[PDB]
């Protein structure tokens, strides 16, 4: 089996992306958050404290003839972002662009923070690290991924996000239209249960190439590029009137700057993410100061390639005996 879904950016600055998910008999049509860096199916649902939902699609078990209680099982979870959430367990079928698993853990929301609250575009989310991360007491729950491996035509899924534009989540097959030239592929690590790689080193712009090990993870759920002081300075010291401002949280520039590209490496090959894409846009309505899409890792302990640096390239997520993640250009 294979399946393909479409993945649209929530806003017009790439924040987040959402993917319809259909879940339960007869389908209710969820908007999820596939995120590679958890391994939580969790969504908003009849079961929210009512005043934490605030537009959001709900899914409602007792609609579904195939939602069963997962007896006792309770799950609770915290994003590097401070976000977080809780609630109770189901078993459903879940189907993603044409894909179905039967017993999907489907984790339904009790409490939600404020964040989740506060953004009625995403119904929940759909993790897609490895199924050691996940939240389900006392009996630990598999990935969507994860059910649906055996069954796919080849163990892998791929990531295709777009640049102020839709892009797309296959499952089960490499569509060899959808990038340019090879892909590389990169030994991973699931020792902490994501997606971690080495990247191989980094160019600011036209500069010449610096060889130098970044260990870090492929992290669909995360908006921005994370990475070590060094590599972020060097990045913003070719920005003039760029600067770090603790106040705002992060690296800021002058909103009329043309900004340099940043290129990563894999092993002998390199991904170009144009400078558009670090753009993030005004710090609050009306500013001309502008937060940027590279920021320091220094405060977090692990390096992160977000959706700023995923975007830039088609992504396999190859989950063989021996997982592997793959890039190329596109």
């Amino acid at each position: 089996s294979t399946g393909s879904a479409t993945t649209t950016p929530i806003d017009s600055l790439d924040d987040a992306y959402i993917t319809p998910v259909q879940i339960g008999t007869p389908a209710q049509t969820l908007n999820l958050d596939f995120d590679t860096g958890s391994s939580d199916l969790w969504v908003f649902s009849s079961e929210t404290t009512a005043s934490e939902v605030d537009g959001q699609t709900i899914y409602t078990p007792s609609k579904s003839t195939t939602a069963k209680l997962l007896s006792g099982a309770t799950w609770s979870i915290s994003y590097g972002d401070g976000s977080s959430s809780s609630g109770d367990v189901y078993t459903d079928t879940v189907s993603v662009g044409g894909l179905t698993v039967t017993g999907q853990a489907v984790e339904s929301a009790k409490k939600v923070s404020s964040s989740f609250t506060e953004d009625s575009t995403i119904d929940g989310l759909l993790g897609l690290a490895f199924s050691t991360l996940n939240t389900v007491s006392p009996t630990q729950q598999k990935t969507f991924f994860d059910n649906a491996k055996a069954s796919l035509d080849s163990p892998v899924f791929t990531a295709d996000l777009g640049y102020h534009a839709p892009g797309t989540y296959n499952f089960g097959f490499i569509d060899t239209t959808a990038y340019t030239g090879s892909i590389t592929y990169t030994a991973v690590s699931t020792k902490q249960g994501f997606w971690e790689w080495t990247s191989t080193g980094y160019a600011v712009g036209s500069g010449t190439f610096k060889s130098t090990s970044i260990d870090g993870i492929a992290d669909t759920g995360t908006t921005l590029l994370y990475l070590p002081a060094t590599v972020v300075s060097a990045y913003w010291a070719q920005v003039s009137g760029a600067k770090s401002s603790s106040s705002v949280g992060g690296y800021v520039f002058p909103c009329s700057a043309t900004l340099p590209s940043f290129t990563f490496g894999v092993g002998s090959a390199r991904i170009v993410i144009p400078g558009d894409y670090i753009d993030f846009g005004p710090i609050s309505t009306g500013s001309s100061s502008c937060f940027g899409g590279i920021q320091s890792s220094a405060g977090i302990g692990i390096n992160i390639f977000g959706d700023v640096a995923l975007k830039a390239a088609f992504v396999v997520f190859n989950g063989a005996t021996t997982p592997t993640l793959g890039f190329a250009s596109k």
